Parts: C-alpha cells; sequence; structure tokens
C-alpha cells in the first residue's frame, strides 16, 4: 500500500528579454513512494488542472511546464492528485507557485550563512519558519518575503548553507526595496530574537570585498549582487525548487555634501540660512543644526513658543498639549523623570551588567562627542564602537588608575591619548569630556586641498581647559596636560564603522573585545553628539539601565544638623560638617579637647586589665595629610600587630599574631588624607557558627558611611587588644619614629560608644602634647608669584593666580601670542578666557583661520559662506544667480507667465515693437501705436495691417501675418486657404479668411503629429481589409499607441479616429479568444495600458473635437460595449487565470477587480477604498454597496465569485445630448446635465449563472460635480439594447433614487450595466 505527502512546486523564474531560462523535458516526478516494488501505480489527476498547466505523464507520473506558463507573471494555484494500486486509491494535495525575478530584485539583494544545516532541512520542510522569522524580525507579511537562491556552502566540508534573498518595502508604495545596508543592520539587531523563533545557529556577518580601500578620493565602496547563471532543478522528498546563480561585484559612488568631477570639495550646508533670522546655523558632517533662538522651535524652529498652538511632535513622549486661553500651549509630562517643557530625559545610573544601546555612529572623517559622568571605581569602561568582526576599525575610552584614556585603532595601529589631571577624576564629583576626529587635507599645488590627507588627528579635553597652549607648550608653563592629542598616519583614507553605539559596558559577548576593563557602574548625562542632545528614553536597547541617578538626590533636605553643623551632601548621602567639641552624625557626642601633631608626639595606654570577650569598640577622630605613618599600633595578645596606617594615604590595617602573619584589611577604596575630619570606628563582634565562636572585625568610617568587616577567622579570635599606641613607631619611649602630624580629637574605648572611660589627659602618657589644633598661616608669606590669591588649607596652600594667566609660575599666555596667522593677541581687562585675538580683514574665528574668497566662484553665492546657485538650466534658466538673496534668473528672450513656471521665449514680432524683450509675466511686447495683442500682432482697425512703417489700412485681403505660427498669406474672401501643417506636423493645415471675422478657428482636423506619422501609415492599410491581425502584433501596436499617447498634447481630429478605430478592433479581438489564448494570460500591463489610453483619448479638452468626433460615430457608446464585452470575458476566465484582485487609478479612469468568498460574503463597499491607500480626490468618493444578502439565497466549484467595477469620471457630459424621446417616460427639464461618473459594476458567479436581471438590487452612492441644490434628480441608466440613437440611452426605468444627503445621492438599481445619476 502508498502513501503521499502534501506538496510544493516553486518556480524561480528570472525573466529577462535576453535568455529564454525556461526548462523543458523532464524536471522531476511525484514524490510517490511504497514498499511493495512490483506494483504499477496509476497516476491521474482528480481536480485543480482545468487549462493544463502541468503535463503529466500517467506511467512514470514525470511532470514538465506547459508552454502557457511563459510570462512575466506570478501565479498561485492548488492542484488534487490521486494514485491508485489498482485496489486501493490515495489523494494528496500540491501547491505550485510563480515567481518573477527582476533585476530591481537581483539589485537590492543579501545573502546570510546558517551553521550545521545543509540541503537536508532548508529545502524539506522548514523554509516556511525562516520565511516567518523573517518576517516577525521586519515586522511585514511573509508575501513581502521573497527566497529565490539556496546552494551547498560546503566550501570544503564545512556544515555550512547560503540562502541569498530580497524583500518588499512596507507602505504599500510599490517597487520600494530595503537598502542593503538596512537589511544588514536589522538583522543584526534582533539576532538572538530571530535565533529563538526561528530555531537556528545564525553565523555573523563577514568583511567585504572594499576592505582593501580599492576605490578613489571621496567616493563609496558598495558590493552588489548580479545575474551569472542558471540551474536546473534540485529535488528532494517534497520540494522541486530551481535556484538561481548570483555573481558578486562592487561599484563606486558619490556620497552628498560632496561636488566635483571626484567629490574633491565639501559644501557647507548653512549657505541655504535655514535658521533664519530666528537662529544661528552649525554645520555637521552631511547636516546641520540650529541653535534656533529662543521663543521658537521646531525642526526649522518653525514654530513659536509662547504665541504659537498645539503642532504634532511638540509634546515629546506622550505630553499632552494643552493650548493656553492667551495663546502658546503646554505639554503635559506624563508621572515619571520627564523634563519640562517637553518632557525628556538626559540623567540615567549603570549598576552592574546593565549597557544601553543606542545607533552607531555613521560619519565618516571628522566629529565630536561629549559627555559628562560620575564614579568611584578606580578601573572602569566608558565608551566602545567597533565592527561586527570585532577587528580593524575601533574606538573606546576607559578610566585607568582614576585617570581617563583614549584608544582608538583605524584598522592598522592602536594609539592611546592619556591627559592627566591633578587628584584624579575618581572622587564622585561630575567631569565632563569632549574627543574631537579629524582628518587633513592635502593641499594642491594651487593651494586648493586636493582630496584628503593621511594625517589623522584625535583631541581630548577634560573638562575647562585651554587646548592650544596645552598641546603645544603646557610643559614649558610648568605643569598643565589638562588636554592631549594624537596622530595617525596610513594608506587608509577613511574611519569605517559598521556597528551600532553602546555605554555602560560592553555586552558578556564570548569574542574578547581589545577593552582593558568589562564592566562600569555610575551615572552619565548629557550624551551631546555634534551639539544635539540625545534623549535617554530613545534608546534601541536596554539590558537593565535605569533612568535617574539615586546617589546624587539632594538628601540634606528634611534633616537638620545640630548646634554648627552644617548639611553638605555626598554620594548616596549627606554629612553634617560638626564643629569642635561636637560629632557624631548631626552632631550628637562631645569630644575632648584636639591635640596637634608634629612629627614627634606619641601618646600610649597600658597597665589595664581586660579579659576577652564580646563586644569591643575602638573610635577615634583624626585629620591629617601624611601618606604615611602609625596611627595605631596595638600589640593584641604575644604580638598580635594591630597595624592602622595610613600607608600610600590609605588606611590599612593588619593583624599578625605572634610570629605569624594572620589577616588584613585595607581602605584603598577611599583617600582620606584629603586633611578634613573623620571618625572611624573598630567592632569586635561575635559570630556563632554551629557550636563554635568566631570574632568579626567591623571599621566604621563616618559613622557607617563606609564600613569593611573582615571576618575574624579562628585564628584571630581569643587575642583581644592587650596594648594601645597611638602617634607613630616608639619602643624606647624617647626617640620617637614615623611620627603623627596632623590634628587630632577624643578617644573612645569600650564595649559601647556610650562607655566613657575617660584616660584622664593627665595621666597615662604626657609627652610633646601640644594644647590646642591653630596653626600659622602659610600664606603669611605669601609665596606665589605675582597675580596670585594665596589660600590657607590647613598646613597647605596653592596659588590661585589671577585670570589670564597659566601654568605654576602663572604667566600670561596672551604674551606668548597663541594666536595664528599672525593675529594680535589683545588681553582685555575682563575676558572670559583671559584674552583675545584680534584679526584683520578677510579672516574670521576665535583665531581667525577661516578665510572668505569673495566673490564666491561662477555658479557659487553665499556670504561669509559660498554655496551652489542650483538652477534649473535645462528651463532656460540663466545659471549665475543672485549674490546675495540666491534667486535664480531666466535665460534673456524669456518671460515666465504667472501661471507657469517655466519662463517661454518673447516671441516678439520685430516690426510690431520698439524693443525685442517682452514684458515679465504679462509678455506684452513694447507695442508700438496702432498695434494691439500680448505679442504686438493685431492693429486696431480689422483692416489694417502690419508693416515696417506702422499699421497701413491695406485693401485686399488678410495680410502676411504670423498669428499662431502660420505666416497665413494674402487671401480674398470666400476663398479658404490650405497651406503645409506647422513646425513639427505634416498634412495641410487650412483656415478661412472669412470676411466677417478673418481668419476662422483653424480646421487642423487634416494635421497630423510626428508621432503619428507612423501610426498613421499603419492605420491606412489596416482598414483595407488586408493584413491580419494576431496577438503579438495586438500587443506591439498597444505599447506603441501608449506611448504615443503619454504625455499632454493636442489630440487631432485624424489621430482621434484612428485611436477610436484601433481600440475598436482591438477590443472585438480580444472579445473572440478565449482561455490562454487571451493575450491577458501573456503579459501584465496590457490593462495598465488600455486604461491609460482609455483615459488619454476622453480629455475634456478636446469637446470642439468631440462635438465633431460626435456627428461620425458612437465613439463611447461602441466603445463601452466592448469594455464590458472584454471585462464580461475576464470575468468568465479570472478563476481560470487565477488573476489577482487588483485596482488600477488614472485622472480619469477607474478599475477594480477583486475575488469574494460566496459561502462568506457578507457585502462591502466597491471599490475598497477602505483597502485603498492611494490619495483620493474628494469627487471620487462615491461607492457601490453589496448588502449582506447579496450573496443569500432568495427568500466544490462555485465557492468564489468575483466582482468588477470601472468608474469613468467625464464620461457623461462626453455623451451626445440624447434624451429618451418618450415624453411620458421622461420629462425632459429646461437644463438637464449628468452629474456623476459612470459606473459600470458586473459580479460573475462561477457555477450555475445567476439571472440576468439581479433579483437582489444593488446600492450606489454617487456624489456632485456642481454644488447647486435647484432641481431634482432622476437615477437614469444609459443603455445599449434601447432603440433611443441605436445605441441606448438613458431611461428611468428600473432604477430609482432611495436617499440623498447633501454629499451623497444613493440610488438603487437591478441590473449589472452603466448608470448614473441625471441631476
Ligand atoms: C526588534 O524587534 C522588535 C519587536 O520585537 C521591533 O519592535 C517594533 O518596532 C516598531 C518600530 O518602532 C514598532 O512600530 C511602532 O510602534 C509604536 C508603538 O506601538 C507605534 O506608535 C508606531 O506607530 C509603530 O507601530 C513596533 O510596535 C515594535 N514591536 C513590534 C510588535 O513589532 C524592533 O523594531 C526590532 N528591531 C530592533 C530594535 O532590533
Ligand atoms: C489509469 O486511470 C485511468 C483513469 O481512470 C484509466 O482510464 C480508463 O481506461 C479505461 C479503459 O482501460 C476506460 O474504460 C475508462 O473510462 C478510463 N477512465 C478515464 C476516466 O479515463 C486507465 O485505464 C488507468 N490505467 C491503469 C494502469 O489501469
Ligand atoms: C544582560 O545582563 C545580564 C546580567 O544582569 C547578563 O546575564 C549574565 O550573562 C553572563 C554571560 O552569558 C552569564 O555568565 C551570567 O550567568 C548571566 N547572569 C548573571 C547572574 O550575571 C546578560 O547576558 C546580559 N545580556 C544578554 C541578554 O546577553
Ligand atoms: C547638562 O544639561 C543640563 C540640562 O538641564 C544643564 O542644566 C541647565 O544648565 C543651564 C545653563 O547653566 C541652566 O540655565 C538650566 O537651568 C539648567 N537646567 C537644569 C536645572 O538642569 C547642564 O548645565 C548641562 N551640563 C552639565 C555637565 O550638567
Ligand atoms: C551538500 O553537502 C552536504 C554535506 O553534508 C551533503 O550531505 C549534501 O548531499 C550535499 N548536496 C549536494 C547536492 O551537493
Ligand atoms: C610636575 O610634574 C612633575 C613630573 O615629574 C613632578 O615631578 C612635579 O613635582 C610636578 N609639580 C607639581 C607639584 O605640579
Ligand atoms: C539681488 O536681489 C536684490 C533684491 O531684488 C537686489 O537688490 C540685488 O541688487 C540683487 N543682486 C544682484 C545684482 O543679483
Ligand atoms: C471589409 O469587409 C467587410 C465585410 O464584407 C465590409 O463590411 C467592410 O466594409 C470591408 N472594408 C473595406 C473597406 O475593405
Ligand atoms: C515614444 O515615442 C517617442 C516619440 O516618437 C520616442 O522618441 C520614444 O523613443 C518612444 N519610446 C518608446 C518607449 O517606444
Ligand atoms: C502634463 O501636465 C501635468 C499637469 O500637472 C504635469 O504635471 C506634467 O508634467 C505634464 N507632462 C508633460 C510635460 O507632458
Amino acid at each position: 500500500p502508498p502513501e503521499l505527502p502534501d506538496f510544493q512546486i516553486l518556480f524561480n523564474n528570472y525573466v529577462t528579454n535576453k535568455s529564454n531560462s525556461f526548462p523543458s523535458g523532464v524536471i522531476g516526478r511525484i514524490p510517490a513512494h511504497d514498499p511493495d516494488l512490483s506494483d504499477s501505480l496509476n497516476y491521474t489527476f482528480l481536480q485543480g488542472n482545468e487549462l493544463s498547466l502541468l503535463l503529466l505523464d500517467p506511467a512514470t507520473g514525470e511532470l514538465q511546464l506547459s508552454r502557457d506558463l511563459d510570462n512575466n507573471r506570478p501565479l498561485e494555484a492548488l492542484m488534487e492528485v490521486s494514485v491508485s494500486d489498482g485496489i486501493h486509491s490515495v489523494t494528496a494535495l500540491c501547491t505550485l507557485r510563480v515567481t518573477i525575478i527582476t533585476d530591481d530584485m537581483l539589485t537590492n539583494s543579501i545573502t546570510v550563512r546558517l551553521e550545521n544545516m545543509s540541503q537536508e532541512k532548508f529545502l524539506s520542510p522548514l523554509l516556511s519558519l525562516f520565511v516567518e522569522g523573517v518576517a516577525t524580525v521586519l515586522s511585514t507579511t511573509k508575501d513581502d518575503i521573497f527566497v529565490f537562491n539556496i546552494q551547498n556552502d560546503t566550501d570544503v566540508s564545512s556544515n555550512i548553507l547560503n540562502v541569498t534573498f530580497s524583500a518588499l518595502l512596507p507602505g504599500g508604495t510599490r517597487g520600494r526595496f530595503f537598502p542593503s545596508e538596512d537589511l544588514q543592520e536589522q538583522i543584526y539587531l534582533n539576532r538572538t530574537l530571530l535565533t529563538t523563533i526561528s530555531a537556528q545557529r545564525v553565523l555573523p556577518f563577514d568583511d567585504n570585498i572594499c576592505l582593501r580601500e580599492p576605490c578613489e578620493n571621496y567616493m563609496k565602496c558598495v558590493s552588489v549582487l548580479r545575474f551569472d547563471s542558471s540551474a536546473p532543478f534540485i529535488s528532494s522528498t517534497t520540494v522541486l525548487f530551481r535556484p538561481i546563480h548570483p555573481i558578486t561585484g562592487l561599484r563606486c559612488r558619490c556620497p552628498p555634501g560632496f561636488t566635483g568631477d571626484y567629490c574633491e570639495t565639501e559644501i557647507d550646508l548653512c549657505y541655504s540660512n535655514p535658521c533664519g533670522a530666528n537662529g544661528r546655523c552649525r554645520s555637521r558632517e552631511g547636516g546641520y543644526t540650529c541653535e534656533c533662538f529662543e521663543d521658537f522651535t521646531g525642526e526649522h524652529c518653525q514654530v513659536n513658543v509662547r504665541s504659537g498652538r498645539c503642532a504634532s511632535g511638540v509634546c515629546k513622549n506622550g505630553g499632552t498639549c494643552v493650548n493656553l486661553l492667551i495663546g502658546g500651549f503646554h505639554c503635559v509630562c506624563p508621572p515619571g523623570e520627564y523634563e519640562h517643557p517637553y518632557c525628556e530625559v538626559s540623567t540615567r545610573s549603570f549598576p552592574p551588567q546593565s549597557f544601553v544601546t543606542f545607533r552607531g555612529l555613521r560619519q565618516r572623517f571628522h566629529f565630536t562627542v561629549s559627555l559628562a559622568f560620575a564614579t568611584q571605581d578606580r578601573n572602569a569602561l566608558l565608551l566602545y564602537n567597533g565592527r561586527f568582526n570585532e577587528k580593524h576599525d575601533f574606538i573606546a575610552l576607559e578610566i585607568v588608575e582614576e585617570q581617563l584614556q583614549l584608544t582608538f585603532s583605524a584598522g592598522e595601529t592602536t594609539t592611546t591619548v592619556t591627559p592627566q589631571v591633578p587628584g584624579g577624576v575618581s572622587d564622585g564629583r561630575w567631569h565632563s569630556v569632549l574627543v574631537q576626529y579629524y582628518n587633513k587635507p592635502n593641499i594642491g599645488h594651487l593651494g586648493l586641498p586636493h582630496g584628503p590627507s593621511g594625517e589623522k588627528v584625535a583631541v581630548v579635553t577634560v573638562d575647562d581647559c585651554d587646548a592650544a597652549v596645552a598641546v603645544h607648550f603646557g610643559s614649558y608653563v610648568g605643569n598643565y596636560s589638562c588636554a592631549a592629542q594624537g596622530t595617525q598616519s596610513g594608506s587608509k583614507k577613511s574611519l569605517d564603522l559598521t556597528g551600532p553605539l553602546l555605554l555602560g559596558g560592553v555586552p558578556n559577548l564570548p569574542e574578547d573585545f581589545p577593552v582593558h576593563s568589562r564592566q562600569f557602574v555610575g551615572c552619565m548625562r548629557n550624551l551631546s553628539i555634534d551639539g544635539r542632545i540625545v534623549d535617554m528614553a530613545a534608546f534601541i536597547a536596554n539590558n537593565g539601565t535605569r533612568a535617574g541617578c539615586a546617589s546624587q538626590r539632594n538628601f540634606c533636605d528634611g534633616t537638620s544638623c545640630q548646634n554648627g553643623g552644617t548639611c553638605v551632601n555626598r554620594w548616596n548621602t549627606y554629612l553634617c560638617e560638626c564643629p569642635l567639641r561636637f560629632g557624631g552624625k548631626n552632631c550628637e557626642q562631645a569630644m575632648p579637647h584636639p591635640q596637634r601633631f608634629t612629627g614627634e608626639s606619641v601618646v600610649l595606654w597600658s597597665d589595664l586589665d581586660i579579659t576577652i570577650s564580646v563586644p569591643w569598640y575602638l573610635g577615634l577622630m583624626f585629620r591629617t595629610r601624611k601618606e604615611d605613618g602609625v596611627l595605631m599600633e596595638a600589640t593584641a595578645g604575644t604580638s598580635s600587630r594591630l597595624h592602622l596606617q595610613i600607608l600610600n594615604s590609605y588606611i590599612r590595617f593588619e593583624v599578625s599574631y605572634g610570629p605569624s602573619d594572620v589577616a588584613s584589611m585595607q581602605l584603598s577604596k577611599s583617600r582620606i588624607t584629603d586633611g578634613g575630619w573623620h571618625h572611624l570606628l573598630i567592632e569586635l563582634r561575635s559570630a556563632k557558627e554551629g557550636k563554635d565562636i568566631k570574632y568579626l572585625a567591623v571599621m566604621t568610617l563616618d559613622y557607617g558611611m563606609d564600613q569593611s568587616t573582615v571576618q575574624i577567622g579562628n585564628q584571630l579570635p581569643g587575642l583581644k587588644m592587650r596594648t594601645i599606641v597611638i602617634g607613630g613607631v616608639t619602643e624606647d619611649k624617647v626617640s620617637v619614629r614615623h611620627g603623627f602630624r596632623g590634628c587630632m580629637q577624643g578617644v573612645r574605648m569600650g564595649e559601647t560608644s556610650t562607655n566613657i572611660a575617660t584616660l584622664n589627659m593627665n595621666d597615662a602618657l604626657k609627652v610633646r602634647v601640644k594644647d590646642g589644633c591653630d596653626v600659622e598661616d602659610p600664606c603669611a608669606s605669601s609665596p606665589c608669584p605675582p597675580h596670585s590669591h594665596c589660600r590657607d588649607t590647613w598646613d597647605s596652600y596653592s596659588c590661585i593666580c589671577d585670570r589670564g594667566y597659566f601654568g605654576k609660575k602663572c604667566v600670561d599666555a596672551c604674551l606668548l601670542n597663541p594666536c595664528k596667522h599672525v593675529a594680535a593677541c589683545v588681553r582685555s581687562p575682563n575676558t572670559p578666557r583671559g584674552y583675545s585675538c584680534e584679526c584683520g580683514p578677510g579672516h574670521y574665528g576665535q583665531y581667525c583661520e577661516n578665510k572668505v574668497d569673495l566673490p564666491c566662484p561662477k555658479g557659487w553665492w553665499g556670504n561669509p559662506v559660498c554655496g551652489p546657485c542650483h538652477c534649473a538650466v535645462s528651463q532656460g534658466f540663466d545659471p549665475d544667480c543672485n549674490k546675495t538673496n540666491g534667486q535664480c534668473q531666466c535665460k534673456e528672450n524669456y518671460y515666465k507667465p504667472p501661471a507657469q513656471d517655466a519662463c517661454l521665449p518673447c516671441d516678439c514680432f520685430p516690426h510690431g515693437s520698439h524693443s525685442r524683450a517682452c514684458d515679465m509675466d504679462t509678455g506684452q511686447c513694447a507695442c508700438k501705436p496702432g498695434v494691439i495683442g500680448r505679442q504686438c500682432n493685431r492693429c486696431d482697425n480689422p483692416f489694417a495691417e502690419v508693416t515696417s512703417l506702422g499699421c497701413e489700412v491695406i485693401y485686399n485681403g488678410c495680410p502676411r501675418a504670423f498669428e499662431a505660427g502660420i505666416w497665413w498669406p494674402q487671401t480674398k474672401f470666400g476663398q479658404p486657404a490650405a497651406v503645409p501643417c506647422p513646425k513639427g506636423s505634416v498634412g495641410n493645415a487650412v483656415r478661412h479668411c472669412s470676411g466677417e471675422k478673418g481668419w476662422l478657428p483653424p480646421e487642423l482636423f487634416n494635421c497630423t503629429s510626428g508621432s503619428f506619422v507612423d501610426l498613421k501609415a499603419l492605420n491606412e492599410k489596416l482598414n483595407r481589409n488586408e493584413t491580419r491581425m494576431d496577438g503579438n502584433r495586438s500587443l506591439r501596436l498597444a505599447k506603441a499607441l501608449r506611448n504615443a499617447t503619454q504625455g499632454n498634447s493636442t489630440l487631432f481630429g485624424n489621430d482621434v479616429r484612428t485611436a477610436y478605430q484601433l481600440l475598436a478592433r482591438i477590443l472585438q479581438h480580444e472579445s473572440r479568444q478565449q482561455g490562454f489564448d487571451l493575450a491577458a494570460t501573456r503579459e501584465a500591463n496590457f490593462h495598465e495600458d488600455v486604461v491609460h489610453t482609455g483615459s488619454a483619448l476622453l480629455a475634456p479638452a478636446t469637446e470642439a473635437s468631440w462635438e465633431q468626433i460626435q456627428r461620425s460615430e458612437a465613439g463611447a457608446a461602441q466603445l463601452l460595449r466592448h469594455f464590458e464585452a472584454y471585462f464580461s470575458n475576464v470575468a468568465r476566465n479570472v478563476k481560470r487565470t487565477y488573476l489577482r484582485p487588483f485596482v488600477i487609478v488614472t485622472a480619469n479612469m477607474i478599475l477594480a477587480v477583486d475575488i469574494f468568498d460566496k459561502l462568506n460574503f457578507t457585502g462591502a463597499q466597491v471599490p475598497r477604498f477602505e483597502d485603498i491607500q492611494e490619495e483620493l480626490p474628494r469627487e471620487l468618493e462615491s461607492s457601490v454597496s453589496f448588502p449582506a444578502d447579496t450573496f443569500k439565497p432568495p427568500e466544490e466549484p462555485g465557492q468564489f465569485a468575483v466582482a468588477l467595477v470601472v468608474i469613468y469620471r467625464t464620461l457623461g457630459q462626453l455623451l451626445p445630448e440624447h434624451y429618451d424621446p418618450d415624453h411620458r417616460s421622461l420629462r425632459l427639464p429646461n437644463r438637464p446635465v449628468i452629474n456623476t461618473p459612470v459606473v459600470s459594476a458586473m459580479v460573475y458567479s462561477e457555477g450555475t449563472p445567476l439571472p440576468s436581471s439581479l433579483q437582489r438590487p444593488i446600492l450606489v452612492e454617487f456624489s456632485l460635480l456642481e454644488t447647486e441644490e435647484r432641481s431634482k434628480p432622476v437615477c437614469v441608466f444609459w443603455n445599449h439594447s434601447l432603440d433611443t440613437g441605436g445605441t441606448g440611452g438613458w431611461s428611468a426605468k428600473g432604477c430609482e433614487l432611495l436617499s440623498r444627503n447633501r454629499t451623497h445621492v444613493t440610488c438603487q438599481c437591478s441590473h449589472s450595466a452603466s448608470c448614473a445619476v441625471l441631476m
């Protein structure tokens, strides 16, 4: 017995006018298998195939494509197949799909490699999954995906595949494909999501061929894919697929912002003055920013704040715009961390393992980055950016050893820049960083920079710092390196950053990044790029970042320090600076008198009785600046060194019992040698683990502001502190080693801080003890050189040397003339930067490096920055443009009419005007006395004529004038004049110089156009019953006609007759065809061609033609008959051909074809303007209503019906003025007018035919052309079978007015024909 699995066939046909890639012969067989090896199975089709789409071998089951399949048309169909062994029968389904490939398709196409998945599961049943995962990632429908190639990518033996495909841009606008870079970025971002949804190991993207930079100058290298060859069908068990082989190549394009034959020159976009008077323009690579002034906002600062009103997008992040009653508006921010007046986010905090992802940088040569940060870690990452491969170009900025460092590589070498700031920057206070990168140009021999040089310069600045003086001669000035610079040279000309922007720490990828650190903790704010400030809320990714900075809250609020306590805010807390003799959090303790120590004072306690117990507290209060020395040495037990020093400006605390070192703990996390007051407390605490008792050594610095708890491990406990010493190192109580210097306050000892067991200063140790703490003023000597302000800092000072001076020597920089280009250095009495650079004319800027080349070059205009004129030369405009305004002026000989956007030549008559140039707009020549007309072409006397001497009254016929191009010659009365058709036309134009009105309106019926000369010759033979017409000739004639009819031109009477005859012949032939013999099945655009030709033919400008044309043929009548018969055949064969529903819109024609499910159709409005997204003019907003009972029966094939509706806009007034002669049926009003577009709706039901007369009427909703309401409508239909006019006519029988509002008129009709409302 057998079995078969439902299967599909995919034919990817790359149709071109050059290659007949259509395969022939055997392509495959039914995927039929049977364990029995003796039976001869019978292969027959049951249903589906009706027009022989596929040729089947009944015996072998071989499948062959039929010849009718060769066209540029996608298709889908479902076939039923039966297999029989002679005793049992099974059925199966096969879905056939044909997809067309174009050149625009192969241009926008990308390839993505997959690991461990060869041609065994990607051409079996999982391809659907991929074409979905891709849809979900792209947020698009599965139809937009078009996978056209899947070939074995086993370069050598590796399990890797190679799928190349393309995508359609969502939006409904046909013809748009995703740019390659857009696809690349969109695939790269949601990679893990795709991995999860599609269950596969997606491989990363590899480097491109442009790595070697083979292109020249400022160009751009892009890899592209073109057609190479076609392969036969690859067979599986479920799918027979035909692949198409591409081949790679390169292409160089000029990026914007550059000009020249090699784009070697750059353009400042601010020359166009976009900000206007309400702002100032900042240039940037390929763009500009506005510092647009106060009370003005908007992308072009086109919106006023105080006097404006609500506008879309001004209230960001969902802010509700409320219009103030007196003008202006307010953006109500939603409750959250949003900043007025625009509800933005600027400050963020970063806990461990949290990072954000923004958009990457795309600037090629020059850029600037700046931000502000605050943290405490010695080593941490700040910023990184690179490529997908994590190689070649990359940049990164970090903090190492409390010093900023920038490391970057342009693909060749790594370079580090390290400005030095005294005291570090890891103090928890906010700091700002600025970085600039730019490339020097190749200065040409003529002084013109020809392309970019090989020198790349990076500059780093930290906080307030002068860059020029630093970089040049900071060392010569003294110690001043707050800024730094690095330089690179190499063959590469540009810096490429493919990857996105990250912040706060790299994602924990297995690939190591070229970075010293790996993470970061802390707060940042104001990430400004090129002046523009980025909103923190507008992030692309977020792996744990939380908005705001909680540690920087003003904690002094709501807190009241005690007597003398001054509140200050500190990291995550506050601190009350207490006066002397007061302390304890909020100054809640009294301490004994402080003592001043100068390297010789040491105190000690002994002769004490203490037993090992729990707990114990040792508290001290200190302030100093020494970076070493013993603050407290306590020999617990035998020789248990409790070494509490300030080693290397950090509180170190060793505990070493006996001859062994046991434990230690340091406070390197905080430098405490600042000289400020600090309290510390040793805590000996218990901890019962199981049965044993351990201890714990918690020192709390500043009442637990800091706290470190060394686990006192089993060796350490049981050893209480026996001897206590503070002051330094001493053993013979005479010589002092490492004596302490500074100021210290009272001492706490015992189980609790409240255990005030005063040790009697008078008792114990009294050696070198100086009462008090006051110190002689170091600034009394006043040692800084002049221009100084000495400031005592508690046993230290520093020259706050006067402004305008720099470095340790505090020297004026203006003396060392940093101003460039021989510019004078003038030091104003008050200068924010201390000095100024006075410069001569022709140079502007802070250092006046910039220079203006006025006058600007030819075609270049702008002050003080030149810019292109951008004049439209093709429209007769002079290329030269206003050197101030920038307005383009037309070339001489021309004048631009007010209603026309192109200046046309004046074409004045030399004998009629004193001058020759005609006035602007009006185009009036310098008319001499006696002559009138816009071109001075008419004497006042209808009998006087123009000669060199003026308007002389000639006697004998129209003269020799130039009116209307024709030098219409002398002619008598009654006699016409036939002269050769005007220039560009052939035939014989005739005019009659009538005795009454002179020249009659010329009869151009004979005049034929050059475009129709071949067409006229081709028409002549056709009506002679000679040559015979065929489908291919039909297609070629349709295409030629559409081309000759496109554009705007005065179609002629012989031309309109020819067009009518040709359309009639074509439609008559098309009505005679059936099945695949219809030209419809071979072409896709024939519908568009015919509808466009029809719309062009019915142009209103031919009314004067039409009234003539109308006395010759029926015209619109037989044309409409041809149309309806054609569409009837289309409806009869649509299901056979499987044509997809479609709507065609032209300025005067609407065509809609749609397919409904019979069993589920519940009425609808047609054409589906709800489903129509194209911009619809308000007049065209009519409708046709099918009620829900349309399909419902009046009170397996035949499940789908079709509906086609055609709307003719102006056809009604185009029709001959013919009305029903029966006065009884039609009472003719005084001025009846067809006021509605003609609608032809046709519903076709497969199977049992519906009655010819619609047993259930259809609804139609029209609009009106003119809006006057002075009379009444009648819903009529223009019959064709009616004897009125032979071609039928308007009649009210069977249709009447149901409803009428001020904008719509709804009538009902029981016929599927042409109907309209005679309003
Ligand atoms: C990665 O995948 C996510 C989906 O998991 C993509 O998010 C989608 O992004 C678009 C564009 O921002 C969103 O469309 C817009 O949504 C907003 C809010 O509803 C709406 O106001 C706009 O009119 C528009 O519809 C879309 O909602 C969002 N999510 C979904 C369900 O698709 C994301 O684009 C992908 N790319 C990245 C960032 O890696
Ligand atoms: C395979 O199936 C077809 C379709 O049933 C068979 O065609 C029939 O042939 C017999 C004569 O042998 C006619 O009497 C029938 O009317 C035919 N049926 C149709 C609808 O065509 C064909 O004979 C079968 N072949 C085998 C292998 O038995
Ligand atoms: C986002 O951050 C989290 C941590 O908050 C990351 O999770 C860790 O990732 C590493 C590397 O895979 C693992 O070794 C850890 O076990 C993970 N959790 C812990 C406990 O840190 C996560 O990987 C980051 N981003 C993503 C989604 O990759
Ligand atoms: C970072 O951005 C903020 C934006 O708020 C700046 O704060 C403003 O600074 C200006 C100029 O001093 C003041 O007029 C505003 O009132 C400030 N707004 C407030 C209250 O935040 C801030 O100066 C920028 N710089 C840094 C490094 O913080
Ligand atoms: C492709 O390579 C894989 C390697 O596993 C192999 O199994 C498969 O049969 C190959 N297909 C063709 C047609 O080369
Ligand atoms: C300046 O820097 C040098 C580096 O060797 C250092 O020796 C000197 O003490 C510094 N001077 C000061 C105090 O700024
Ligand atoms: C530019 O236009 C202004 C305003 O019409 C005019 O004053 C100025 O002379 C023009 N400059 C030239 C000569 O193009
Ligand atoms: C062509 O033949 C038809 C049918 O006899 C006739 O009506 C028509 O006038 C003929 N056309 C010419 C002018 O050859
Ligand atoms: C369309 O007609 C014009 C005028 O004869 C001709 O120049 C042009 O090449 C034609 N284009 C096509 C598509 O045939
Ligand atoms: C025809 O006229 C329209 C008017 O909108 C115009 O847009 C179009 O460019 C014209 N085409 C020509 C020049 O034939």
